[PDB]
DNA sequence: CAATCGTGGGAGACCTTTGGTCTCCCTGCAGAT
DNA sequence: ATCTGCAGGGTCTGGCCAGACC
DNA sequence: CACGATTG
């Protein structure tokens, strides 16, 4: 009954269902960094352990992550984000003791009937709304479909469906 | 006396120095996996989690590992490499009890004296032979040069000196 | 703070800082000795 | 196996093609 | 997706 999904990008966030109904959602923790003389935004490497560390999920929970497949039109720093956030998500979760399923991103919003919409992010948090109420209040805003795609990253794991 | 070096890329390894004076060094362990139809070689996550807490360095060990510096001119799979290979070796020496210290390239290439050479991997092998010599059986092949740069991360840490 | 937009991008360490100069790692294939 | 050369590249799923996505 | 802006 535990089950645990990863949007694992700057904007992400972390989901944990647990056999009694309910769900936590937690941000991806950023710190502020200097690359080339500007400031950068990466995964707090240690907060996310920490968080991970605290979680009431058992050893062997399955934590689904969102599968990293960049754009070619995306530009390199894209590419090395992508790639820096999945491994230290992956090697921090597989350190805390959970086994790390990658979902593509297709096979989740198929299953949610997601596909091929004009506002994929509002959907996304209009669905974790329906399938989550009592994270209705923490949905409200559009940067908030990080933990939407969290939200339906672990219920797509736990079998959950749409009414 | 304990110092852990880090070469993060898909041939490289992991150097660990003992107060006695004693070293090991292990390959990154690595999978084969599919990725677009084709084979890629991709670290393994769970073996390289497990070598680290097989160590002997208590935790506040100092992991020296080798700075994200791509250059523009690699293609955008190779900035996703060095990206992935980034985080998941920072998140499992984080998880595994060691402070992370990032050291530029550069850096102990000037340490060592290595800067501007037409042989660079070379150079590296033959100079980490020079300072651990019984590691020298372990670097006489081209591709150990992985095994190298994480030797001579290591003893930039420990302020080694060359003969 | 929160949202929107347009395009896809290096980064780092000294030298003798207040910018300039110069340096450095790879991946992913194919093929050959 | 081990080394060399060279240019810098999507990846995925639902069934080679088609069409989808961060 | 990231990045580096601009908008109220
Ligand atoms: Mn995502
Ligand atoms: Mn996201
Ligand atoms: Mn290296
Ligand atoms: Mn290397």
């Amino acid at each position: 009954g535990w089950v645990i999904g990863v949007d694992p990008d700057i904007g992400g966030a972390i989901a944990v269902l647990s056999p009694d109904g309910s769900s936590q959602v937690f941000d991806n923790p950023f710190v502020h960094i200097v690359v080339s003389e500007v400031i950068r935004k990466r995964l707090d490497t240690k907060s996310i352990i920490q968080l991970l560390r605290g979680l009431d999920a058992p050893p062997g929970t399955t934590a689904y992550i969102e599968k990293s497949s960049p754009f070619p039109t995306d530009g390199k720093q894209g590419w090395w984000s992508t790639g820096f956030s999945y491994g230290l998500w992956i090697a921090s979760l597989v350190a805390s003791g959970f086994s790390v399923v990658p979902i593509a991103s297709q096979t989740w919003k198929a299953y949610f009937g997601l596909m091929r919409s004009e506002t994929p992010k509002d959907d996304s948090r209009q669905a974790a709304s329906i399938l989550f109420p009592d994270k209705d209040q923490s949905l409200k805003l559009k940067k908030h479909h990080g933990r939407a795609e969290a939200l339906l990253l672990a219920a797509y794991g736990k079998g959950l469906v749409l009414p």
